[PDB]
C-alpha cells in the first residue's frame, strides 16, 4: 500500500552477474523453473536475507504480475534486454487465460515505458501436469498469444524441445518426483540434467548471432 510503500529491500534493486541469474551476460527473469536452471547450469546464488527463493530476477512463485512488481524494484541501464519466461505459475495457480494475457500484455508494455528488451521464451510443458488437458490447452494458447503478441520481439520456442514426435512429452527429460517450492503451493517437476542441456542449448543457440 501507500503506507508501506518503500520498505523492501533495497538489495533488490540491484543485479549483479557475480551472483544472480545470467545468461551470456543477459539477466533472467522467470520462476522456480530458470531459477534451477540458473543454479545446476550457470552457477547463481541465492539471495540470503529472501525467505522465498530468488537469484536476481528469477524468483520462486513469480507470476506475471510479480515480475511487472518486480521490474519496478529493480534499476538496471536503458536498453538491457532480459530472458523471460513467465506464466507457469499463473497457469498452475488456475488464472483465467484471459487474464494471465491481458497481464503478458501490461508486462510488455511496461517493460518498454522502462526502456527494458525482453527477449521471451514460451512455456515449457508440465511435466507432472500431462493427464489436465485443459492445463495443456492453457499452456497451448498462451504460447501461441505470446508468438503473436511479441511478434516484433525475440520470441524462443523452449517448448517444442521437450515434446516428442509423437507430441508427448520427454519424460526422460524431467526428475522422476515432484518437489515443494518456497513460493507456491503446487508440487513442481524439474528438468532433470538433459531436460536442463536442451533447454539452456536452446536459448543459447536463438541467440548466437
Amino acid at each position: 500500500t501507500i503506507l508501506t510503500s518503500g520498505t523492501y529491500n533495497d538489495s533488490l534493486l540491484t543485479i549483479n552477474s557475480d551472483y544472480d541469474a545470467y545468461l551470456l551476460d543477459f539477466p533472467l527473469m522467470g520462476d522456480d523453473f530458470m531459477l534451477y536452471l540458473a543454479r545446476m547450469e550457470l552457477k547463481c546464488r541465492f539471495r540470503r536475507h529472501e525467505r522465498v527463493l530468488q537469484s536476481g530476477l528469477c524468483v520462486s512463485g513469480l507470476t506475471i504480475n510479480g515480475a511487472r512488481n518486480r521490474l519496478k524494484r529493480v534499476q538496471l541501464p536503458e536498453g538491457t534486454q532480459i530472458i523471460v519466461n513467465i506464466g507457469s505459475v499463473d497457469i498452475m495457480r488456475g488464472k483465467p487465460l484471459v487474464q494471465i494475457e491481458h497481464d503478458f500484455r501490461l508486462l510488455i508494455k511496461e517493460m518498454h515505458n522502462m526502456r527494458l528488451v525482453p527477449i521471451l521464451t514460451n512455456l515449457a510443458p508440465l511435466g507432472n501436469y500431462c493427464h489436465d488437458k485443459v492445463l495443456c490447452d492453457k499452456i497451448y494458447r498462451f504460447n501461441k498469444f505470446i508468438r503473436s503478441e511479441c511478434c516484433h520481439l525475440k520470441v524462443i520456442d523452449i517448448h517444442s524441445c521437450l515434446i516428442n514426435e509423437r507430441g508427448v512429452v520427454r519424460f526422460d527429460c524431467f526428475q522422476a518426483s515432484p518437489r515443494q517450492v518456497t513460493g507456491s503451493k503446487e508440487p513442481y517437476l524439474f528438468w532433470n540434467k538433459i531436460g536442463r542441456q536442451r533447454v539452456l542449448q536452446v536459448i543459447e543457440t536463438s541467440l548466437e548471432y
